[PDB]
């Protein structure tokens, strides 16, 4: 299951990962896996990037946000589309999207989330992550 | 948190660290199925915990013994269980609709809708949800 963002900026699980014909129908051309223990199953179909964001109030979101968003821009930039993905996609991988769309466009942490939660409504990103992508304009700390 | 039964409960590792809901919510034990979660109030309440990764590849049934004991003991106890993950979506999810099947001898779209229902954001991964599927089949 899929988030359609942007037609270029889809959110899911390591079940979209894994689902070819779906990859396909919405022209996948890359995937950032932050998972856990998830395969890059179609490495001749697709350009992958992993880099591990585990869901925990103590990992620092933010301090992944120049690798997730040059790739995330690489992909855009060769006009492609871009699946983030995690395990069950609703934290970690929710909170990567809400920056990645808070820093590209110049909107709130509110107006990004809202955009991400419409699009995928099962997402909740955990307190931890809520609080570092709430202060990150502001600069806390 | 959603709550499966009054005395059942599935949330997150923030219902976990929330203190004054647990408390007024009545929880007695709280069954930790996340990884790196901290059992923050060891006096208040009753813990276990158990490893229980979101992959497809993952056994859920093989956890059951463990985990079914611990709901059926808070039950026995007049009690009330919170079971929690992560984010509470995917093996939690999956511990509470097995849990129902078993306890209850609940069909499998039974359970699931009425976990569904308690918390929409519920999605056992793949492999999970083909288990559950033909469990007690």
């Amino acid at each position: 299951q899929v988030g359609v963002i942007k037609p270029w900026l889809l959110l899911g699980s390591q079940d979209a990962a894994h689902d070819l014909d779906t990859l396909k129908k919405n022209k996948v051309t890359h995937i950032l896996n932050v998972a856990y223990g998830v395969e890059n199953a179609f490495l001749s179909d697709f350009t992958y990037k992993s880099i591990s964001i585990l869901d925990l109030p103590e990992t620092n979101i933010l301090s992944y946000f120049p690798e997730c968003f040059e790739f995330i821009e690489e992909a855009k930039r060769k006009d492609g589309v871009v699946l983030v993905h995690s395990n069950a996609g609703v934290s970690a991988a929710a909170a990567i999207v809400i920056g990645f769309l808070m820093n590209s466009e110049q909107t709130s942490f509110t107006s990004a989330f809202s955009l991400v939660k419409n699009a995928r409504p099962s997402i909740c990103p955990n307190s931890g992550f809520m609080e570092q992508l709430r202060t990150y304009q502001e600069g806390k700390e």
